[PDB]
């Protein structure tokens, strides 16, 4: 049965609610982005209307084989009427295709659902600038001051630099990058670009990336592993055993592997600066854990909410324990008293 925080009051609408069967009273199911925790339950046999971005829609069709008739893609930054309610999709700065959703209720309430997001000051000049928000359904993944990490751009600089150095010292080094969902594609695209190579990957992943509307994508990726000196592999294979085994497969073209695992936050962020990150090494194999986040840092979260000044905040992550819930309510109150709303 569907929890309260996935329902939109005074509408026939749910948000990311595909794993509870037929939700009593739902006329339209909204999917903010194509990550499995959020689409859990969708398949080719689902037969209600699904509202989403163009990108998300592409993945539903080709990856989950949802039929075309039940897919309703909407343009961003554009006012749209759905079951007689005005809605707007906004870019979430999460993974490809990820949206925030604005609902203009018939009673005059306005609700912002963030989906999964990474708060940015750029959002303070979207269509959010123009009016008030009563209720905010918030992505509270990192809602605690200990959660700090660099910008995406800093991380990318470290990675491009680390790869360019290693391969220029040893032209027979291979570079491997781990993946398990959509998101974080800049990591391996940036690395491939600096090395003048296409990114080589399984057929399943090539298919996934072909649904993302990235410009010039045919120029940047390939299933032909032999023609590539940057390879993608499943995240579970990014360890000494998995990499040794992959190097074998490459038929003596390479005598070294440098690999990256994009993580989210990890506790080495509580001490170490991005600059000072070092890898784990065993023999001819090095592995770097790099803190490339597609969710708000505590400070970025704090900024967006204090800017938006919502009347009520409903968290959508870390809702499972009383200690988590109480920690988040206290921060909300601090933020409100500091800002004056
Ligand atoms: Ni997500």
């Amino acid at each position: 049965t569907c929890p309260f925080y996935k329902k939109i009051p005074g509408t026939g609408f749910t948000v990311d609610a595909f794993q509870y069967g037929v939700v009593e009273g739902c006329t339209a199911y909204f999917l903010t982005h194509f990550h499995s925790d959020h689409y859990a339950g969708l398949s080719k046999h689902f037969t209600f209307p699904v509202y989403c971005s163009e990108i998300t829609g592409n993945l539903l069709k080709n990856k989950l084989h949802v039929q075309e008739q039940y897919i309703h893609p909407l343009p961003l930054d554009t006012e749209c009427i759905v079951n007689g309610v005005k809605v707007v999709l906004l870019d979430a700065n999460h993974c490809p295709g990820a949206v925030m959703i604005l609902f203009y209720l018939p009673n005059g309430t306005v609700i912002l659902h963030t989906g999964d997001f990474r708060a940015d000051p750029s959002m303070e000049r979207s269509l959010l600038a123009d009016q008030k928000v009563h209720m905010l359904y918030l992505d509270t993944t990192y809602c605690s001051p200990e959660y700090t990490f660099p910008s995406q751009q800093e991380v990318i600089r470290f990675a491009i630099n680390t790869a360019f150095e290693a391969v220029t010292l040893n032209p027979h080094a291979l570079v491997v990058c781990g993946t398990y969902s959509i998101g974080k594609e800049k990591v391996f695209l940036a690395i491939a670009d600096v090395l003048g190579s296409k990114v080589g990957m399984s057929q399943e992943k090539y298919k996934t990336l072909q649904c993302l509307n990235i410009p010039e994508i045919n120029s940047l990726i390939t299933t032909d592993m032999c023609s590539s000196l940057v390879h993608l592999l499943p995240m579970m294979q990014i360890n000494f055993k998995g990499l040794q085994s992959h190097l074998k497969k490459c038929g003596g073209k390479y005598n070294q592997i440098l690999a990256f695992r994009p993580t989210g936050w990890t506790h080495s962020n509580k001490f170490t600066r991005i600059a000072d990150v070092i890898p784990q090494t065993k023999g001819n194999i090095s592995i770097y854990g790099i803190p490339y986040s597609e969710h708000s840092s505590y400070l970025e979260m704090k900024r967006f909410v204090q800017w938006l000044k919502p009347q009520k905040i409903i968290p959508t992550v870390n809702v499972g324990t009383w200690k988590s819930r109480s920690t988040m309510e206290k921060y909300f109150r601090e933020w409100k008293l500091e800002a004056g709303y």
